[PDB]
């Protein structure tokens, strides 16, 4: 039984990668674009972009290990470990061509190491709405003059004693609604039905734990990236960020400038963190146009 | 009924102040010293210091409004509002003479306004283990290279939709053990028996809610103190801070220097946030010695 409805012309399928059964949704023809979701979500956050992209590209949207319908990783949750699974999954479908990569939220954390270590495999890169794990994340404030801050959940989720799972179990829908809307400008896009679907998915006990294990590995990912960042990214890159309440604003592009030689950025006014849902039409257009400057169907 | 055992020779009593029934524990003879507890605790955190102080002073340890056995405040939870209750309580027992003040954690927030507005009523002051509410609190990090940060709970507790009460209700004993131990160096002093006592108190639904209303008023307290701090404190002051895991370190004294003309500070090695319990012998000695420089019984 699918956790989320599959768009017409797409298939929901599974591939074993290093002994981990990964779920993905795939459609289209042409060069490969892999879309990687982030926290609180699944492949389904891309369901509006996928049919438009599928007119020119083969599109694959995996569930991150442990989330959606993907099995947990058997190595670990650090960015370098998870990126192996995503890199090998992409290469099963694009072994002879470089592929495009689009990532949101912790999808960035889980793809950056394989981008930097396999640059010849990455044709074009789109990153939206999350820091690459590095020391900049230690500058975000715990509290603001307007109330709760943007990433205090970094501490909540990384805490031991299974603090987050223990407090959120039995309240998964409640917490996810608060978390989404606290990081949104446009909350009306999150219907009760949509919130129900996302809540049911990450409330699976192994998915609730998987969600926070990404954050419990965050400092390890920072330490990994300190070495990897000695090599700058050379492929064409675009960053997107929300300019409204909940968004990263100018931080996204300014951080990427330290990582990539060839980068352009957009801040979307009136949009928060959840760009594919809050601001689907402009986000879709910017991604499609940026990727279509390359060779496509 | 008594939530915590009263030391021999002390009395547990109540005093109505501006329509709010405040619980306190009182003993000894001589000039008055008021000891004000902080978050996660009650008057009982002072129970090892109180018999020693009571040999030289009249000692009163109130429960903060809404916490322990004290009724919630009727005005509000900002520092200036709550300080009225504590000032009037102290002056009921010391109407013609200045009194001493010792405060820990949010006890600082709830006493600073009455200290600065009634300086002639405060003979000597001891503050430990919390920032005075001001703009400095906006500079603490949400996340650190070691894991959860010191004050990410500011955002958690201040969050709207009763986020904190909704997640923590029914799990108060689990949450308080995690919160206390994660802020401690000498965690071994928090036996299951002691944690049971503290958790049963703040699990009262009005006490769980009161606990977080102090943080929901924090930005208001910051705004209040921006005006009040135009006058420095003139009385002898001492700050204490833990030097170990969970402690404020050098911040406590460095902030206090902006507030007080006459301040000495100590950082206690191997001690975290919970000085009366983690480091009873050195903390009690420092407090008794400092207060005994003034006239006593």
């Amino acid at each position: 039984a699918e956790e989320f409805p599959v768009p017409n012309g797409f298939e929901s399928a599974y591939r074993e990668v290093d002994g981990v059964k990964l779920h993905y949704v795939k459609g289209g023809q042409g060069p490969l674009v892999m879309l990687v979701h982030g926290f609180g979500q699944t492949w389904y956050e891309w369901h509006q972009l996928m049919p438009e992209l599928a007119k020119r590209f083969t599109v694959i949207a995996p569930d991150l290990p442990g989330l959606g319908q993907s099995e947990p990783p058997k190595t670990g949750y650090s960015g370098e470990q998870v990126a192996v699974y995503l890199h090998k999954l992409a290469r099963q479908f694009s072994p002879d061509r470089p592929f495009d990569l689009v990532a949101h939220s912790i999808g960035i954390w889980n793809t950056y190491p394989m981008v930097v270590k396999n640059q010849a495999d990455i044709a074009r890169l789109v990153y939206m709405e999350a820091p690459i794990p590095d020391a900049r994340i230690y500058r975000f404030p715990a509290f603001t003059a307007q109330g709760e801050s943007l990433v205090w959940h970094f501490s909540f989720f990384a805490a031991d004693d299974r603090l987050a799972e223990t407090l959120i179990a039995g309240k998964e829908r409640f917490f996810l609604e608060h978390f989404i809307k606290s990081h949104a400008s446009n909350t009306e896009v999150f219907s009760e039905r949509l919130l129900d679907l996302y809540a049911r998915s990450y409330a699976k006990p192994h998915s609730l734990n998987a969600s926070f294990e990404y954050y419990r590995a965050l400092n390890e990912s920072v330490r990994q990236n300190a070495e990897l960042a000695k090599t700058r990214l050379q492929m064409p890159t675009m960053t997107l960020a929300g300019g409204g309440h909940g968004g990263m604003g100018t931080f996204q592009l300014e951080q990427m400038k330290a990582y990539a030689e060839d980068v352009e950025g957009h801040v979307l006014p009136g949009c928060g963190h959840w760009l594919p849902e809050e601001c689907a039409a402009p986000m879709n257009r910017l991604v499609i146009d940026f990727l279509s400057r390359g060779r496509h169907h």
